[PDB]
């Protein structure tokens, strides 16, 4: 079955703009990341402020900003969790959904600050929705029933051994929420015709699931066969970049390869697991082996690789500006 929104192709013009990259670009997009470079563990001051960032920065955009809070069990006994969803435009039937989780792992080793997990996705979502706003805003006046929406996961990381009940606290809280709270098509703008819609979660039209993005050279694949459509434009942007030269490569003549075309036998849990049993489509942007640092006090700042981040930038801004027409 074929992607239920016809993919019109990005404009050559608007590839090229989407792949401009300028000084006070990067100089934006770090002063972003600095306010995620912080240990934010689940019942921490770090972690509200980290909170507070996240809803002011898209409240002050004019996006509808709801945050899901509720106290779960876990195995350090009751703790807080908020969701953060901004939604572009509220009435739209269908979103293009965004996602990360901005806790970080209560490590017992020490002080960790998760720099690609998620402390750069976290920034990446923030700095879209800042870059894009001009073009954002022009395009919720449409009425094409397509709107953007970014989730910020809390509670992604288990507080002792990773489990079905230590785990995803704010991803499995949010999917029942949503999948609980009933909504039919005549309550909403213009959704598309052959749309079966019951219930939130059936809004969601592709939820793109970022997670364990900023070291250096990242593999993806294609996760989900149902998603392969989607997949296949990230792939095709990352090439259409490298052939105007908007890649940052160490040489001349060198090309990135991030998005393999090809899938890949692995089964992650991740934010996505929750809204997959519920029927939504993903994609999973994360790398496959995960950096290095995954889980060590030595994802840290340092190792970042920017000119990965910056070319990361590039094919997300190329790839929301091609999925909404911007
Ligand atoms: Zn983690």
């Amino acid at each position: 079955l074929k992607w239920p929104r016809d993919l019109r192709p990005l404009a050559h013009h608007d590839l090229l703009y989407m792949g401009q990259i300028s000084e006070e670009d990067r100089g934006d997009f770090n002063a972003t990341l600095r306010n995620f470079l912080v240990p934010r563990v689940v019942g921490s001051q770090k972690h509200r402020e980290v909170r507070e960032f996240i809803v002011r920065s898209l409240k002050d955009l004019d996006w509808d900003v709801e945050e899901d809070c509720f106290d779960g069990q876990t195995p350090h006994g009751i703790k807080p969790f908020c969701n953060v969803i901004a939604t572009l435009n509220p009435s739209a039937c269908h979103r293009l959904v965004l996602a990360c989780h901005y806790d970080s792992l209560l490590h017992k080793e020490g002080t960790f600050i998760g720099a690609t997990d998620s402390a750069v996705p976290c920034a990446q979502l923030l700095y879209l929705a800042r870059s894009l706003n001009g073009k954002l805003q022009n395009q919720k006046t449409r009425g094409d029933g397509l709107t953007l929406q970014l989730v910020f996961f809390d509670g992604e990381e288990a507080f002792e051994r990773w489990s079905s009940h230590d785990s995803l606290y704010g991803s499995r809280h949010l999917a029942q929420k949503w999948h609980e709270d009933r909504t039919s098509a005549e309550r909403l703008e213009s959704c598309l015709e052959r749309s079966e819609i019951a219930n939130q979660i059936d809004r969601m039209e592709v939820m793109v699931l970022l997670d364990l993005l900023g070291a250096e050279n990242p593999r993806f694949y294609s996760y989900f066969g149902e998603t392969q459509p989607v997949y296949r434009r990230l792939v095709n942007i990352e090439s259409r970049l490298n052939d105007a030269g908007l890649m940052e490569l160490p040489r001349r003549r060198r090309r990135t390869n991030y998005f393999s075309n090809s899938s890949t036998v692995g089964f992650i849990e991740d934010d996505h697991i929750p809204f997959l049993k519920r029927s939504v489509p993903i994609v999973h942007i994360i790398p496959s082996p995960f950096p290095d640092v995954w889980h060590t006090l030595d994802d840290n700042e340092q190792n970042l690789h920017h000119p990965t981040i910056s070319n990361l930038n590039k094919i997300f801004k190329a790839f929301v500006s091609e999925y909404l027409q911007l």
